DNA sequence: GGCGTGCAGTGCCTTCGGCCGTGCGGTGCCTCCGTCACGC
């Protein structure tokens, strides 16, 4: 449908080589479709787009004052990485420290849509749960989205085990996205308040 | 000549030096299998 609520949504795209050139474009299209079903505004739904590999490469910020159509273009032109490493620990650390360093919008919900499709090196996962728990303390909901046979199930279930609102969406392939979009959007929307503060 | 340790972290508390602890790279399910450098 169309989400018109106070929400800060953060898209986190796995940049590993697990996803092919094409398969990644599909993921991007999914993110674009999501955005078409969101009321993009500083006072309603704010969006952020981040392709992550060894590190986080942000294309869109929550405070970016741009026309939604423009943002959709940007989100569709996200460059393919195809890295050997897509650190979820790093992208969650980035989200926690860079994106949500300061909670400037209490009146809205904070959601991190973690689109993963691989397994990061175990040594990198050392402080993983600490970032997830750290996001929780800033009241940021993390929704893992498993894509493909290589998506780290252990971490995904570990995210759910961290917070009540943290639900996972285990998928079979990037094709399962389009036919799961509507369900996901509505789920995220129902986590955000509908009406602003009295002001 | 075996051991036992190694150390991340916008770290933490009992503050300017202990205490916890994935030495580390890389495979592919995981919190790990198999491996190297030092000092003694």
């Amino acid at each position: 449908f169309y989400c018109s609520r106070l929400l800060d949504l953060v898209f986190l795209l796995d940049g590993s080589s697990r996803l092919s050139e094409a398969e990644f474009e599909v993921l991007k299209a999914f993110v674009v479709d999501m955005m078409e079903r969101l009321r993009i505004s500083q006072k309603w739904v704010r969006v952020a787009v981040v392709e992550y590999h060894d590190g986080s490469h942000a294309y869109i910020g929550l405070k970016d004052r741009k026309r939604p159509s423009e943002l959709r273009r940007i989100a569709s032109q996200v460059k393919y990485a195809g890295s050997q490493v897509a650190s979820t620990s790093e992208v969650l650390k980035y989200t926690l420290f860079q994106i949500f360093s300061k909670i400037d919008r209490p009146e809205a919900s904070r959601i991190a849509l973690l689109l993963m499709a691989s397994q990061e090196p175990q040594r990198m996962s050392r402080n993983f749960v600490r970032y997830v728990q750290g996001l929780k303390k800033k009241k940021v909901i993390v929704i893992p989205v498993g894509i493909g046979p290589h998506a780290n199930l252990k971490q995904i279930r570990l995210i759910e085990k961290q917070a009540p609102e943290n639900k996972a969406f285990v998928l079979s392939s990037v094709d399962e996205l389009e036919q799961q979009r509507d369900e996901i959007v509505s789920y995220l929307c129902d986590l955000a308040p509908e009406a602003p503060p009295p002001t």
